[PDB]
Protein backbone atom coordinates (compact mmCIF):
# COMPACT_ATOMS: atom_id res chain seq x y z
CA UNK A 1 0.00 0.00 0.00
CA UNK A 2 2.33 2.37 1.08
CA UNK A 3 4.30 4.80 -1.35
CA UNK A 4 7.71 5.64 -1.26
CA UNK A 5 7.80 9.43 -1.09
CA UNK A 6 11.42 12.03 -0.20
CA UNK A 7 11.32 14.34 3.11
CA UNK A 8 10.49 11.14 5.04
CA UNK A 9 13.71 10.70 7.71
CA UNK A 10 14.47 6.72 8.33
CA UNK A 11 14.33 6.32 11.87
CA UNK A 12 16.16 3.82 14.13
CA UNK A 13 16.29 1.40 15.40
CA UNK A 14 12.43 1.28 14.38
CA UNK A 15 13.68 0.89 10.02
CA UNK A 16 16.08 -2.50 11.17
CA UNK A 17 12.95 -3.67 10.85
CA UNK A 18 10.45 -5.22 8.12
CA UNK A 19 8.11 -2.45 6.09
CA UNK A 20 5.14 -5.13 5.89
CA UNK A 21 2.96 -1.99 4.93
CA UNK A 22 5.06 -1.96 1.94
CA UNK A 23 5.16 -4.12 -1.27
CA UNK A 24 9.12 -5.29 -1.38
CA UNK A 25 11.54 -5.68 0.67
CA UNK A 26 15.23 -6.69 0.87
CA UNK A 27 17.93 -7.80 3.28
CA UNK A 28 20.98 -8.97 1.01
CA UNK A 29 24.26 -9.98 2.49
CA UNK A 30 27.48 -10.11 1.09
CA UNK A 31 31.26 -10.91 2.37
CA UNK A 32 34.26 -12.23 1.99
CA UNK A 33 35.60 -15.16 4.51
CA UNK A 34 38.72 -16.23 5.93
CA UNK A 35 39.42 -19.93 6.84
CA UNK A 36 41.82 -21.01 9.17
CA UNK A 37 44.66 -21.77 6.99
CA UNK A 38 43.95 -18.17 5.04
CA UNK A 39 41.82 -19.34 2.38
CA UNK A 40 39.42 -16.69 0.84
CA UNK A 41 35.50 -17.47 0.54
CA UNK A 42 33.04 -14.99 -0.65
CA UNK A 43 29.48 -15.34 0.41
CA UNK A 44 25.81 -14.28 0.28
CA UNK A 45 22.66 -14.46 1.53
CA UNK A 46 19.13 -12.50 -0.10
CA UNK A 47 15.96 -12.06 1.37
CA UNK A 48 13.01 -10.76 -0.65
CA UNK A 49 9.75 -10.23 0.60
CA UNK A 50 6.59 -9.46 -2.52
CA UNK A 51 2.92 -8.92 -1.75
CA UNK A 52 -5.46 -18.79 2.57
CA UNK A 53 -4.39 -22.30 3.75
CA UNK A 54 -2.64 -22.87 0.25
CA UNK A 55 -2.86 -19.45 -2.00
CA UNK A 56 0.43 -17.51 -3.07
CA UNK A 57 -1.00 -13.76 -1.98
CA UNK A 58 2.48 -13.19 0.02
CA UNK A 59 5.80 -14.12 -0.89
CA UNK A 60 9.11 -14.59 0.58
CA UNK A 61 12.27 -15.35 -1.60
CA UNK A 62 15.72 -16.27 -0.41
CA UNK A 63 18.72 -17.62 -2.13
CA UNK A 64 22.34 -18.25 -0.63
CA UNK A 65 25.88 -19.15 -2.19
CA UNK A 66 29.51 -19.86 -0.78
CA UNK A 67 32.35 -18.83 -3.40
CA UNK A 68 35.09 -21.47 -3.26
CA UNK A 69 37.85 -21.05 -5.84
CA UNK A 70 38.59 -24.51 -5.08
CA UNK A 71 34.99 -25.50 -6.40
CA UNK A 72 35.56 -23.34 -9.64
CA UNK A 73 31.17 -22.74 -9.28
CA UNK A 74 29.04 -21.71 -6.79
CA UNK A 75 27.56 -23.98 -4.31
CA UNK A 76 24.00 -22.47 -3.91
CA UNK A 77 20.27 -23.20 -2.68
CA UNK A 78 17.25 -20.96 -2.84
CA UNK A 79 13.83 -21.38 -1.39
CA UNK A 80 10.29 -19.83 -1.26
CA UNK A 81 7.08 -19.77 0.90
CA UNK A 82 4.04 -18.06 1.67
CA UNK A 83 3.84 -15.46 4.16
CA UNK A 84 1.75 -14.45 6.27
CA UNK A 85 -0.24 -17.65 7.00
CA UNK A 86 2.24 -19.33 9.61
CA UNK A 87 4.33 -16.95 11.00
CA UNK A 88 6.44 -19.90 12.55
CA UNK A 89 7.29 -21.07 9.02
CA UNK A 90 7.93 -17.97 7.41
CA UNK A 91 7.44 -14.27 8.38
CA UNK A 92 9.26 -10.50 8.04
CA UNK A 93 8.91 -9.01 11.40
CA UNK A 94 10.58 -6.68 13.75
CA UNK A 95 13.74 -8.13 14.84
CA UNK A 96 14.15 -11.27 12.37
CA UNK A 97 13.24 -12.72 9.00
CA UNK A 98 12.44 -16.27 8.53
CA UNK A 99 12.03 -18.98 5.86
CA UNK A 100 11.96 -22.74 6.79
CA UNK A 101 15.13 -22.92 8.96
CA UNK A 102 16.53 -20.49 7.06
CA UNK A 103 16.72 -17.39 9.42
CA UNK A 104 18.00 -13.98 10.04
CA UNK A 105 17.93 -12.19 13.30
CA UNK A 106 19.02 -8.30 14.38
CA UNK A 107 19.85 -8.66 18.21
CA UNK A 108 19.45 -5.29 20.54
CA UNK A 109 22.92 -4.41 20.59
CA UNK A 110 22.93 -4.48 16.90
CA UNK A 111 24.41 -7.77 15.86
CA UNK A 112 22.90 -9.77 13.15
CA UNK A 113 22.79 -13.89 13.73
CA UNK A 114 21.96 -15.78 10.44
CA UNK A 115 21.90 -19.66 10.40
CA UNK A 116 21.23 -20.95 6.71
CA UNK A 117 21.57 -24.47 6.53
CA UNK A 118 21.70 -25.38 2.77
CA UNK A 119 21.88 -28.70 0.70
CA UNK A 120 26.17 -28.68 1.05
CA UNK A 121 27.37 -26.37 3.24
CA UNK A 122 25.62 -24.08 6.46
CA UNK A 123 26.51 -20.86 7.70
CA UNK A 124 26.11 -19.67 11.14
CA UNK A 125 27.33 -16.46 11.40
CA UNK A 126 27.53 -12.94 13.63
CA UNK A 127 28.02 -9.69 11.53
CA UNK A 128 28.68 -7.06 13.85
CA UNK A 129 28.73 -3.66 13.05
CA UNK A 130 31.47 -1.27 13.06
CA UNK A 131 30.60 1.66 11.99
CA UNK A 132 27.29 3.96 11.36
CA UNK A 133 25.25 2.46 8.91
CA UNK A 134 25.15 4.52 5.50
CA UNK A 135 22.10 6.23 4.04
CA UNK A 136 21.77 5.89 0.32
CA UNK A 137 20.65 8.53 -1.63
CA UNK A 138 19.15 12.01 -0.13
CA UNK A 139 18.39 10.84 3.71
CA UNK A 140 17.43 7.25 2.41
CA UNK A 141 15.44 8.31 -0.86
CA UNK A 142 17.11 6.52 -3.32
CA UNK A 143 15.59 7.07 -6.48
CA UNK A 144 16.23 4.18 -9.43
CA UNK A 145 14.76 5.83 -12.60
CA UNK A 146 13.63 8.77 -14.01
CA UNK A 147 9.78 8.68 -13.25
CA UNK A 148 8.23 10.02 -9.96
CA UNK A 149 7.26 6.83 -8.72
CA UNK A 150 10.39 4.99 -9.21
CA UNK A 151 12.30 5.31 -5.67
CA UNK A 152 13.16 2.90 -2.65
CA UNK A 153 13.94 3.78 0.73
CA UNK A 154 17.49 2.25 0.97
CA UNK A 155 20.36 1.88 3.77
CA UNK A 156 23.14 -0.39 4.14
CA UNK A 157 25.22 -1.69 6.93
CA UNK A 158 28.98 -1.08 5.33
CA UNK A 159 32.24 -3.25 7.56
CA UNK A 160 30.60 -6.09 9.23
CA UNK A 161 32.93 -8.17 10.90
CA UNK A 162 32.06 -12.10 10.49
CA UNK A 163 32.71 -14.66 13.08
CA UNK A 164 31.22 -18.15 13.26
CA UNK A 165 31.36 -20.99 11.82
CA UNK A 166 30.65 -22.75 8.20
CA UNK A 167 29.74 -26.72 8.01
CA UNK A 168 30.54 -28.04 4.84
CA UNK A 169 31.38 -32.02 4.15
CA UNK A 170 30.04 -32.28 7.69
CA UNK A 171 32.97 -30.32 9.36
CA UNK A 172 32.63 -27.35 11.26
CA UNK A 173 35.00 -24.67 10.37
CA UNK A 174 35.73 -21.14 12.30
CA UNK A 175 35.74 -17.97 9.47
CA UNK A 176 36.22 -14.65 10.32
CA UNK A 177 35.36 -11.76 7.30
CA UNK A 178 34.01 -8.69 6.35
CA UNK A 179 30.25 -8.07 5.16
CA UNK A 180 27.62 -5.79 4.00
CA UNK A 181 24.29 -5.27 4.41
CA UNK A 182 21.74 -3.78 2.28
CA UNK A 183 18.50 -2.79 3.39
CA UNK A 184 15.87 -1.63 0.78
CA UNK A 185 11.86 -1.27 0.48
CA UNK A 186 9.56 0.03 -1.84
CA UNK A 187 6.08 -0.15 -3.80
CA UNK A 188 7.28 -0.64 -6.87
CA UNK A 189 9.42 -2.81 -8.80
CA UNK A 190 11.80 -1.49 -10.95
CA UNK A 191 10.66 -0.04 -15.04
CA UNK A 192 9.44 -2.75 -16.83
CA UNK A 193 11.89 -1.19 -19.50
CA UNK A 194 14.77 -2.91 -17.52
CA UNK A 195 16.87 -5.49 -18.78
CA UNK A 196 18.16 -5.52 -15.42
CA UNK A 197 20.45 -3.88 -12.91
CA UNK A 198 24.64 -4.42 -12.10
CA UNK A 199 25.15 -3.54 -8.52
CA UNK A 200 28.76 -3.25 -6.48
CA UNK A 201 29.51 -2.53 -2.82
CA UNK A 202 33.37 -2.27 -1.64
CA UNK A 203 34.55 -2.36 1.96
CA UNK A 204 37.79 -0.27 1.66
CA UNK A 205 40.85 -0.67 3.72
CA UNK A 206 41.14 2.37 4.51
CA UNK A 207 37.50 2.42 6.34
CA UNK A 208 35.77 3.72 3.31
CA UNK A 209 32.45 2.20 1.92
CA UNK A 210 31.38 2.26 -1.74
CA UNK A 211 28.45 1.18 -3.81
CA UNK A 212 26.75 1.82 -7.21
CA UNK A 213 24.53 0.46 -9.83
CA UNK A 214 23.24 0.65 -12.97
CA UNK A 215 19.69 0.26 -14.74
CA UNK A 216 20.48 -1.27 -18.28
CA UNK A 217 17.64 -0.89 -20.63
CA UNK A 218 16.61 -3.60 -23.05
CA UNK A 219 18.02 -1.09 -25.70
CA UNK A 220 21.12 -1.11 -23.91
CA UNK A 221 20.31 2.53 -22.89
CA UNK A 222 21.43 3.84 -19.29
CA UNK A 223 17.91 4.17 -17.66
CA UNK A 224 19.66 4.84 -14.33
CA UNK A 225 22.87 4.80 -12.30
CA UNK A 226 23.87 5.79 -8.65
CA UNK A 227 26.82 5.82 -6.27
CA UNK A 228 27.79 6.75 -3.13
CA UNK A 229 31.29 6.68 -1.33
CA UNK A 230 31.77 7.44 2.07
CA UNK A 231 35.18 8.08 3.21
CA UNK A 232 37.56 7.89 6.15
CA UNK A 233 36.26 11.31 7.21
CA UNK A 234 32.47 9.80 7.05
CA UNK A 235 31.48 12.57 4.22
CA UNK A 236 29.17 10.87 1.66
CA UNK A 237 29.45 11.76 -2.10
CA UNK A 238 26.76 11.19 -3.87
CA UNK A 239 26.70 10.23 -7.79
CA UNK A 240 24.25 11.46 -10.35
CA UNK A 241 23.27 8.92 -13.09
CA UNK A 242 25.52 11.42 -15.98
CA UNK A 243 28.65 10.38 -13.38
CA UNK A 244 28.65 6.57 -13.06
CA UNK A 245 29.30 4.17 -15.88
CA UNK A 246 30.55 0.84 -16.14
CA UNK A 247 33.36 -0.37 -18.80
CA UNK A 248 33.68 -4.29 -19.40
CA UNK A 249 37.36 -5.34 -19.25
CA UNK A 250 36.58 -8.94 -19.82
CA UNK A 251 33.44 -10.98 -20.43
CA UNK A 252 32.98 -14.79 -19.50
CA UNK A 253 30.07 -17.20 -20.82
CA UNK A 254 28.05 -19.88 -18.87
CA UNK A 255 28.38 -23.18 -20.50
CA UNK A 256 24.90 -23.19 -18.06
CA UNK A 257 22.48 -20.40 -19.61
CA UNK A 258 24.40 -19.19 -22.52
CA UNK A 259 24.37 -16.46 -20.66
CA UNK A 260 27.82 -13.68 -21.03
CA UNK A 261 28.75 -11.65 -18.09
CA UNK A 262 30.86 -8.68 -17.70
CA UNK A 263 33.07 -10.42 -14.89
CA UNK A 264 35.67 -7.83 -14.77
CA UNK A 265 34.77 -4.35 -15.62
CA UNK A 266 35.99 -0.50 -14.49
CA UNK A 267 33.20 1.59 -13.27
CA UNK A 268 33.62 5.10 -13.67
CA UNK A 269 31.97 7.58 -10.61
CA UNK A 270 32.96 11.16 -11.48
CA UNK A 271 36.61 10.79 -11.95
CA UNK A 272 37.77 7.82 -10.35
CA UNK A 273 38.23 4.66 -11.57
CA UNK A 274 37.22 1.45 -9.86
CA UNK A 275 38.47 -2.13 -11.04
CA UNK A 276 36.85 -5.14 -10.57
CA UNK A 277 38.32 -8.63 -10.45
CA UNK A 278 36.36 -11.61 -9.73
CA UNK A 279 37.67 -14.29 -7.44
CA UNK A 280 36.28 -16.83 -9.97
CA UNK A 281 34.40 -16.58 -13.45
CA UNK A 282 31.84 -18.72 -12.31
CA UNK A 283 29.62 -17.20 -9.70
CA UNK A 284 25.92 -17.49 -11.63
CA UNK A 285 23.37 -18.72 -9.39
CA UNK A 286 20.17 -20.05 -11.26
CA UNK A 287 17.44 -19.90 -8.83
CA UNK A 288 14.29 -19.78 -11.76
CA UNK A 289 13.34 -23.23 -10.32
CA UNK A 290 12.50 -21.22 -6.85
CA UNK A 291 10.66 -18.31 -8.90
CA UNK A 292 13.70 -16.75 -8.93
CA UNK A 293 15.78 -15.88 -11.41
CA UNK A 294 19.38 -15.88 -13.23
CA UNK A 295 21.93 -13.84 -10.65
CA UNK A 296 25.51 -13.79 -11.28
CA UNK A 297 26.52 -12.94 -7.31
CA UNK A 298 30.48 -13.00 -7.18
CA UNK A 299 32.94 -11.80 -4.76
CA UNK A 300 35.55 -8.95 -6.28
CA UNK A 301 38.81 -7.58 -5.55
CA UNK A 302 38.59 -3.63 -6.22
CA UNK A 303 41.64 -1.52 -6.96
CA UNK A 304 41.30 2.42 -7.33
CA UNK A 305 43.06 4.64 -9.71
CA UNK A 306 44.94 1.51 -10.21
CA UNK A 307 46.26 1.11 -6.57
CA UNK A 308 44.76 -1.98 -4.45
CA UNK A 309 41.53 -0.70 -2.64
CA UNK A 310 39.22 -3.18 -1.08
CA UNK A 311 36.82 -6.50 -1.26
CA UNK A 312 33.38 -7.25 -1.63
CA UNK A 313 30.65 -7.97 -4.40
CA UNK A 314 29.33 -7.28 -8.00
CA UNK A 315 25.83 -8.78 -8.82
CA UNK A 316 24.48 -8.74 -12.38
CA UNK A 317 21.04 -9.68 -13.64
CA UNK A 318 18.95 -9.79 -16.92
CA UNK A 319 21.93 -11.46 -18.77
CA UNK A 320 19.82 -14.57 -20.21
Amino acid sequence: LAPVVPGKALEFPQDFGAHNDFRIEWWYVTGWLETPTGKPLGFQITFFRTASHFAPDQLIIAHVALSDPAIGKLQHDQKIARAGFDLAYARTGNTDVKLDDWIFVRETDGRYRTRIEAEDFTLTFILTPSQPLMLQGENGFSRKGPGAPQASYYYSEPHLQVSGIINRQGEDIPVTGTAWLDREWSSEYLDPNAAGWDWISANLDDGSALMAFQIRGKDDSKIWAYAALRDASGHTRLFTPDQVSFHPIRTWRSARTQAVYPVATRVLTGETEWQITPLMDDQELDSRASAGAVYWEGAVTFTRDGQPAGRGYMELTGYV
